[PDB]
């Protein structure tokens, strides 16, 4: 039974020598599943597996080739994600496939992804990005250690104030400097949450106060963290009230598909199913 | 590792009246998987595996849908496969999907193929087909054991001329008349093979001319019609000529690619990855 996500862009701002070698001066995005494109308004970073292992994927700018070369030259744009979501994507369109020539003969037509290279995660981290409508102009990609890279494309946006796995994995970051000093994270990477949701009985910051409720105590609690993921879910898409954006005032329920309508036509975002 | 398909489209000719109630007016294929487009000109029957069990999933005719019901009116079309290939083609956009009532609520989308009810392969025996190429105005559905539901739609077109398991099948009904009489097989519906490709060394028969080769005795040899299988298909891609069709007189290695566009043209054929 598969699930609808949608796909988050945020745009690399200064792309670091390490990738700029490989990707030749094309865009880079870091792409993110998310079930939750309402919330793009509170995020504060973006988080990574620091040992996952993501490819730089050819993808298409806002049928399947036969040349790698004409590929590579109607493509300007590189998504960083997992290659099991990579393959996904082509399924869907998302990214060009091309007829492989990696192995047997030509008497098979064998449809492969384009990936430039591989990176880790932990190169990635501090990163800065542009986000669609956060207010931070930048945003930091951080390490965060319950990923899995069986979901979505390893990569995940971070909006604390309304995700308990995102409150309690930057709280960690917060209050462990032996965390920070291994992974060198900088202080100006980590982003206060915003306000951007109302549930009516619990104020503008729900998930600090539901991990509290749960006493969840590190990013690793998976039981307590998944019952606090589905209570909050289920409690903001039928009682949260939007505080930010076009769409301010109005329910969740009733302005979430036209956000994610709005993030896809301003090419921020792209309907993902797996 | 993905593999390229091109889906046959079989239409039924007559629909039986245990499908007609289900699909109600709507035109309905059973659609078939193939590595080898270029062989259609050889078409005697089209092979099911009789415990198999396939969906009636709606189609496009020649974005996710909110209600079933529009769905329901816009499609005119519907493919008999396995509903995993189904999957598969919802994803490539060949069949529409819907966000599905059928669990949850309505805070996450979950998005489900439209499948108006299951049939056995067995049920299908001696459905007459409309199918691509072939001089037959008329063929068969008849029942083959080695099928896999694992592969392809679990529904495979029956080229036996130039396929070793198909020649094998085809022989194994036209000598078991316990076989013919457990699933009721008419003899009208069992097809003489066509001489459709020339393998300069081997003539125009090559199938029958490998099994005997490989001493093959039933369908079931699975060892000797893999290697059978292997054989026939690189010495006929790279030295086989065409004898029938547009391409007669060229090399398969030179007409394929154009036979199998001609196929997606005219509307009996569809690129599928698995
Ligand atoms: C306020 C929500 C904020 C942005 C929140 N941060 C969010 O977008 N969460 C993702 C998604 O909505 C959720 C359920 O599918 O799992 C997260 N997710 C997606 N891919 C993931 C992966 N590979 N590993 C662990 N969780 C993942
Ligand atoms: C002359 C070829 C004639 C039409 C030949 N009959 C052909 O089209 N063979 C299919 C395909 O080309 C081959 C390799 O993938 O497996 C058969 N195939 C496809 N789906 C299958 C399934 N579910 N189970 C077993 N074999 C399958």
């Amino acid at each position: 039974g598969p699930q609808e996500y949608t796909l988050i862009k945020l745009k690399i701002h200064l792309i670091p020598e390490f990738l700029g070698s490989i990707v030749k001066g094309r865009e880079v995005f870091v792409v993110c599943a998310t079930l939750r494109p309402e919330t793009m308004y509170g995020q504060t970073n973006c988080w990574i597996l620091p040992d996952g292992e993501y490819d730089l994927v050819l993808a298409f700018d806002q049928k399947i080739f036969d040349k790698y070369e004409d590929t590579m030259k109607e493509c300007n744009t590189v998504y960083i994600c997992s290659e099991r979501s990579a393959y996904n994507m082509a399924y869907q369109g998302i990214v060009p496939l091309i007829h492989g020539r990696e192995q047997g003969v030509s008497d098979k037509l064998l449809p492969r992804i384009v990936s430039l290279g591989k990176v880790y995660g932990e190169q990635l981290i501090g990163t800065p990005l542009s986000a669609p409508m956060t207010p931070y102009s930048l945003i930091f990609i951080l390490p965060m250690f319950s990923i899995s890279m069986e979901k979505g494309t390893g990569i995940v946006t971070s909006v604390p104030s309304d995700s308990p796995d995102d409150y309690a994995a930057l709280r960690d970051i917060k209050t462990k400097p032996l965390l920070r000093e291994k992974y060198s994270i900088k202080d100006e990477w980590i982003l206060d949450p915003l306000e951007i949701i109302e549930v009516p009985g619990f104020g503008f910051m729900t998930a600090e106060l539901l991990c509290n409720q749960y006493k969840i105590q590190s990013q690793n609690d998976s039981a307590k963290l998944k019952q606090a993921k589905e209570e909050i879910y289920k409690k903001e898409f039928y009682e949260g009230i939007l505080i930010r954006g076009k769409y301010s005032g109005m329910k969740i329920c009733d302005a979430k598909e036209l956000i994610r309508e709005s993030l896809i036509k301003d090419g921020y975002a792209l309907i993902y199913l797996e």
